[PDB]
């Protein structure tokens, strides 16, 4: 028992970081077969920042502009044999194939949605923390300067879905980044100036898995026979600064293994939104909107008889 | 900038787990050098564990009786050839030096302190977060049955500190287990039975060292010219179910950096124990209390 904010085991994406340097710039990349991936403001001059041209920095680069150092676990002496901008990010063909590179895929993920973040600094694997997509495309995380290139992803098996590449800071705790396809996540620019940045929004579909948890664990004083269907409550959402609840398998797991219906979780939400009425719970006296479905599923996990 | 709870990389600690199987029981264990560390109960058989004999348990067991098995992962058999009881852990010798054993040493925690855990199910790695060892030696987790050898460690310069191997579950989301001199945190007993745990309290200086971190995170409506002193706020620390106060090199960085004194902190803990009235601090309506002054130091300021 117990529900924590917990991240995957992070040792095969540690095997596939590396630093990358660009004259005097330095940050991290990922090493996957023989192409390593990192942000392409690594080749902008500090004084440059506030609007590059990537096109123009790109035709002055050669194979030889870029290093790739691997010095922390296992070590790899590598070669920068091609280089290519896709988008956001700039792909790197390197003369060794990584020999621990995972099964992967590259797949964009959507607001609600959770992932690890391997948090790193000259290619230093230094800490790992679980973020949500936010509504606004933004991510709640700690980053410093020198985390550009760090990672997040999913996993299901031993497959890997790499799903962000660190870029920038928007506000305090308020990042953002790309995904694998080149992408900025919100369309942000890799460009320090101004940019809007949408409000933020409780995610529903995670309150109600927060919910579903507490119950689990023996928490459930808030549940009552009312209900708010979910049209009603989606209604509702587009005036309070909730998104949509769209439910899923996972959501309807938790309905089935509590005997609680959604309708009366959305109900709850309504009225805890409004206050708490001086309790707690999780050890909460707000909404938590960062754990999902899939999470409290994974956390709660036990045998069924059928 | 942003604070967070955050975990320490886990891979050099994924190559030392193995799982150890005695009997029908399977649980995890911690591979060093020609040593596998695992909890004692894994000799009692399931239906046994409200009142297990553990030394008529002991007696019974050979090097054959205990089965050692590391999983993709970098393959690895491995035969028993020694063991040893030690307070609630088993020490086994195994014929095979773990090739990736980290620099490392054994450590026990204090209330406060926070550490890394893996937790693993038959020796594979299903995730990672990060505890705080309470005032009551408990921590509050995320376990499932199984579980237990699920290890915790904190990693300093280039040493993984091994401080915790997973026992436990004491009620809902509060657990137990050792360190690795065998002594259980907080006395507990490795038996499933019904045991009382002191009461929590709130960890002082890691409630500071958060307001801090809120400070450097542009949240300061809080701060106001009042000052507590420290003696006076562990006398109401002693009534109010908040823990000593005790000053660190780690703290005062953060009050040279803020320009904020550790006192006027104190005084402002003192008013938001009463309740917060509608504000937020870091996006939270109660008081953090996990966050240590080494983390806030690292998150913020990157002082490793």
């Amino acid at each position: 028992s117990g529900l924590v904010k917990m991240s995957h085991p992070s040792g095969d994406v540690e095997a596939c970081m590396v630093q990358v340097t660009c004259g005097s710039m330095t940050l991290n990349g990922l090493w996957l077969d023989n192409t390593v991936w990192c942000p392409r403001h690594v080749m902008c001059p500090a004084d440059q920042l506030s609007d590059p041209n990537y096109d123009a920095l790109l035709i002055s680069m050669t194979n030889h502009s870029f290093s790739v150092q691997k010095h922390i676990g296992a070590p790899a002496n590598l070669r920068v044999v091609g280089h290519a901008m896709q988008g956001t990010l700039l792909k790197l063909t390197v003369d060794v194939a990584n020999p621990s590179t995972p099964a992967y895929t590259f797949t964009t993920v959507k607001p609600g949605a959770a992932f690890s973040v391997l948090a790193c600094y000259n290619g230093r694997p230094t800490g790992t923390f679980t973020v949500v997509m936010r509504p606004n495309y933004t991510i709640k995380g700690s980053f410093l300067c020198g985390s550009a290139g760090s990672v997040g992803y999913t996993k299901e098996g031993s497959v890997i879905n790499f799903c962000y590449m660190h870029q920038m800071e928007l506000a305090n705790g308020t990042h953002t980044g790309s995904a694998f396809d080149g992408t900025m996540y919100g369309a942000f620019m890799d460009k320090q100036v101004h940019q809007v940045q949408l409000t933020d929004k409780y995610c529903s579909v995670n309150v109600v898995a927060w919910l579903y948890a507490a119950i689990l664990n023996g928490c459930a004083w808030f549940v009552k026979p009312n209900r708010t269907s979910v049209v009603s409550f989606n209604e509702w959402a587009l005036a309070n600064q909730f998104t949509e609840f769209v439910g899923t398998q996972s959501v309807d797991m938790l309905a089935v293994k509590t005997g609680v219906a959604i309708e009366q979780l959305l109900y709850a939400i309504q009225q805890l939104y409004t206050g708490f009425q001086g309790k707690q719970i999780l050890g909460s006296t707000m909404l938590e909107d960062e754990f999902t479905p899939e999470d409290v599923n994974m956390q709660i996990m036990g045998v069924v008889m059928q």
